[PDB]
């Protein structure tokens, strides 16, 4: 199964920078969302869930086809809460109706990471909407109640190795869990992209507690929280080495996250030899906007 990137007709870097800017300006404007976290974290999560359905074995799922717009995928229990991200992006899509849905969802994630002072994420256009019958079934996204071996095996389906997994999970510095969405709660909240996930894992005093949905999670007296799958990264000795590396080197984490996140968002896509190079968008701050 082959998905060839096809540039939206006639479009170039400046067209996509305008879409980036409209997302980024709306991120600034709609600041009250989720007790003033704003929409940055939920857009990152959206970009990960539309990509994380990919299966390397048959090239089903993945960001290319924009299939999150269809009911089956929109209503995945694993996607609860992401409707807020979709609603945020609706007026963007209305203003730029030419961008494909996969390009818009993935660009939302890139824009959010950068606007939250994260690394630059190179981004390529050309995802093409595919029909409703190409929507992957529910159940391809990962469970949070599991251990390191589950996490490792799960991510092999996405062609990610230990380093890529540990780097990606650093996105869990962002946002928060919501009991009504996932059955997890707490850990305060954050809308600045940093390596603090790794510092918190290593430096906090963690207690295994049950939350109000009767699920286990790791809590600290400082009010932070870790999913069982988060905590598994310091229970496994190979993951632990990489956690320590990123806790001690912000720039290395940024560079590895950028590579893994781009790869995540491009899994399943064949880029023609004469496709444009990846775009690196300027932030609003770099533009003086
Ligand atoms: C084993 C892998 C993963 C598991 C089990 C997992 C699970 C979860 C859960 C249960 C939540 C809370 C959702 C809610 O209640 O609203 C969450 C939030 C979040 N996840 Fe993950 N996740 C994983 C990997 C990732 C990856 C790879 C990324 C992106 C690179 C990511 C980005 C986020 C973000 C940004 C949020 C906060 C969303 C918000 O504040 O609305 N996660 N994750
Ligand atoms: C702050 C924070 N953000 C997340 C996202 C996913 C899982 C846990 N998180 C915590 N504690």
């Amino acid at each position: 199964l082959v998905h060839v990137a096809s540039v939206e007709k006639g479009r170039s870097y400046e067209d996509f920078q305008k879409v980036y800017n409209a997302i980024a300006l709306k991120l600034r404007e709609d600041d009250e969302y989720d007790n003033y976290i704003g929409y940055g974290p939920v857009l990152v999560r959206l970009a990960w869930h539309i990509s994380g359905t990919w299966d390397k074995h048959d090239n089903t799922g993945g960001s290319y086809g924009g299939t999150y717009r269809f009911k089956k995928e929109f209503n995945d229990p694993s996607n609860a809460g992401l409707q807020n991200g979709f609603k945020f992006l609706e007026p963007i899509h209305k203003e730029f109706p030419w961008i494909s849905s996969g390009d818009l969802f993935s660009l939302g994630g890139v824009t959010a990471v950068q606007e939250m002072q994260g690394p630059k994420i190179p981004w390529r256009c050309g995802r093409v909407d595919t029909p409703e019958d190409t929507t992957p079934d529910n159940g391809r996204l990962p469970d949070a109640d599991k251990d390191a071996g589950y996490v490792r095996t799960f991510f092999q389906r996405l062609n990610m190795n230990d380093r890529e997994v540990v780097a990606l999970m650093g996105a869990h510095a962002l946002g928060k869990t919501h009991l009504k969405n996932s059955g997890y709660e707490g850990g305060g909240a954050n809308n600045v992209f940093t390596n603090e996930f790794y510092l918190n894992l290593l430096n906090e005093d963690w207690k295994l507690e049950k939350n109000d949905a009767n699920n286990e999670q790791w809590d600290s007296k400082s009010g932070y929280m870790m999913l069982p799958t988060d905590y598994s990264l310091i229970q496994d000795p190979k993951y632990l080495s990489i956690v320590k590396e990123y806790a001690n080197d912000q720039d290395k984490f940024f560079k590895d996250f950028s590579k893994a996140f781009e790869k995540l968002l491009e899994n399943g896509i064949t880029f023609p030899k004469d496709a444009p190079s990846p775009f690196i968008f300027k932030t609003l701050e770099e533009q003086g906007l």
